[PDB]
């Protein structure tokens, strides 16, 4: 179980076409299994008939079976009824603000949401708030730019009933202490929305050992496809929830006079599935399985390193990065964004610039915007270098 | 532009080993252009580097940006930012109750919902009634078991807002007049939302010559990807709704003391949209283009003529198909649905039972399911006689 990066690296059809993709953050690229089961998929009869590919009919069927277990063996959740399909992190964290916590909050009482949040985990509290004369609560940064943890005894009232907190930005990488304020938001009965979109990635969360009541996070991040997303909840908590879309598959039986509903999962999944998007994230998580994800990420983790350390020698960089993340958010002094993005792209460089969907971290961060290099197990040695010489350049030109 | 089965049907890679495919309504065959098509998107980077496929890449970008303009291409909307992505027909609908109807219904304002909608058209009505002290009112079948739109004025009151009515049913088949049903909805200043999940399908609706104030539809149906479809809203009202889901993209600024959102369509599209399905329902809607519908329609419908009047020489034979539609619902008597489409199978023939998500309908015609075949512009003279054939096998078995 010794992780080769030239062995992952051989499975996506991509990546000679690609040059140097480091925009994994934004959106991973794709392994051959997922390509392939999404084709089956799309080739192939969804009926009872196979006159010739029954084989291929019989390995799709067992992908789309199996995908809910494959998800809870990620996450360690006891059961695959936990897992519920969505199209992804941003419609999950709207399940639980409409379905559980809606019908839930009176008016004062107060949800935490941290100012290093995706937009995903701060608009739909925002939201819900003016819906129910709740209020949303900042919690701010410590001086290491993650959420302050230690705060919260201070931040938490009689009135805190929910905490909204990332377990890893989509800016900094950074993670907060997320057992620690779990800890602290249940010794005060709240519960806790953990926006999983990078750390599903990157340091997948074991949601028992964690305690989490909430877990999102989509598919086209872990390598899968678009147009897909989980939300794991404890048992209680997806039962305790209203049904979120009306329609077929969620009720039992529908009259003029009301409607029955299944119970979670299926409570929650209106109308037909994207059954090609949990086909292929099954088969994305059938495939990483296959490598321990601690040295993937530990291998990641090292080229943005690297790529940190050579940085850091010209003149002007700033990074934003924390604990030595495999994402590096960064500027250069009297450099625009976009043109050392388009610069880099010349040179076959591909990352991105912008807010990052992010726009109360990067306030407080004293910027508009950074550029962020993200890195993959994918990636190698010979990519830093392709960064740190192509940035070299743009900097001649532009500077 | 003359339609030849022919040249439809070489286009379909499963249909080989598909058999005699008869499940269209469920869920439809793909050409090879939205295969290829999904195959080049998740087989190239999406970023900015391409290093060999440009060409492909290129191509691809052009697909998603038309894709707006294929689907107002097809209901002759006015312009492309009246269409809105979504997870398919079930989401649109949910969205136009939640988002449009559900900030302005009073307590006992009512809801017109006739008694053949699918569970998509009259789950989201209970639902927003219930949140909003609104009443679900019945518009009941006519003798020919369509919505009786001569009933309208009967049925409008004073309080009268919504009128839910379904283009055509997944049943039976029929259209009710869908053109008088609206002229009398206006009369009363009511907004219509109508379902064209079938109807996109066999007869895509003139949104501006209908006069239709929300459309809805989906990709799978429409020989496109799963996860995607869309709702059709005039501008004014997609302006008027609230928005649906918040996160990233549907947002311009976003604080803690609350954001400000994008115009229709984009504020009505949180996060991370299903690329993959955008691009490969522009595929099919490019593929499509090609074909004149009425012919390609017409043909199907002559199938479905052609079973129905050969089955109707079999003894117990009951038919609850209208307007010689192309889909095909019947019982046997004395035979147990499950049990015929199980032999159908072994005869090499895909076709369905069950409730086909239309309980309320069922309850009217009396019975607890259907089978239901449904013929498309890729099936063929043979695939009648194959069932015709099939069925007085099974019926020797079972009766
Ligand atoms: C399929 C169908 C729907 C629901 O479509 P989903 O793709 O499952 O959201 C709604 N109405 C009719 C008439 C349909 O046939
Ligand atoms: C990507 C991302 C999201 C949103 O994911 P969608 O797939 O766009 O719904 C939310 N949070 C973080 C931290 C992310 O990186």
């Amino acid at each position: 179980n010794v992780f080769n990066p030239a062995q992952f690296r051989a499975q996506f059809p991509a990546l000679q076409d690609a040059g140097v993709y480091l925009d994994s953050a934004a959106t991973a690229l794709k392994p051959e299994a997922v390509v392939e089961a999404t084709q089956q998929f799309y080739s192939l009869s969804a009926g009872n008939v196979h006159r010739s590919q029954f084989a291929e009919a019989q390995r799709l069927t067992a992908r789309y079976e199996a995908a809910r277990e494959k998800v809870a063996q990620l996450l360690n959740a006891p059961d695959d009824k936990t897992i519920v399909w969505t199209r992804g992190t941003t419609e999950s964290i709207n399940m639980v603000a409409q379905c559980y916590a809606r019908p839930r909050l009176q008016p004062g009482d107060e949800i935490i949401v941290s100012v290093a949040e995706h937009h995903a985990n701060l608009v739909p509290w925002l939201m819900v708030a003016q819906q129910t004369g709740a209020k949303v609560v900042k919690l701010p940064l410590n001086a290491q730019r993650l959420p302050d943890v230690d705060l919260l005894p201070e931040l938490i009232t009689p009135r805190s009933r929910i905490l909204a907190l990332g377990q890893m930005s989509n800016v900094t990488g950074g993670c907060p202490d997320l057992a620690r304020a779990i800890t602290f938001a249940h010794s005060a009965g709240m519960v806790v929305m953990v926006d999983g979109a990078q750390g599903a990635v990157h340091f997948p969360a074991d949601v028992q050992q964690l305690d989490i009541d909430f877990y999102a996070f989509s598919g086209h991040k872990l390598y899968g496809p678009t147009g897909i997303g989980v939300l794991y909840g404890k048992s209680e908590l997806l039962e305790a929830m209203s049904p979120w879309l009306g329609g077929g598959k969620m009720v039992h039986e529908v009259s003029f006079d009301g409607f029955t509903t299944q119970s979670a999962p299926w409570k929650l999944e209106a109308g037909t599935p994207n059954v090609a998007g949990v086909i292929g994230l099954s088969a994305a998580l059938e495939w990483l399985a296959d490598y321990d994800i601690n040295q993937a990420e530990s291998w990641s983790r090292s080229l943005a390193t690297l790529a940190e350390d050579a940085l850091a020698k010209r003149p002007g960089f700033r990074s934003f990065r924390c604990q030595d993340s495999s994402l590096l958010a960064f500027d250069f002094a009297g450099v625009h964004h976009s043109d050392m993005v388009t610069l880099l792209a010349e040179y076959g460089i591909a990352l991105r610039a912008g807010q990052h969907c992010a726009q109360p971290l990067l306030a407080e961060l004293g910027v508009t915007g950074t550029l962020r290099a993200s890195f993959a197990p994918y990636n190698t040695k010979s990519d830093v270098d392709a960064l740190v010489n192509a940035v070299d350049r743009a900097l001649e030109l532009l500077v």
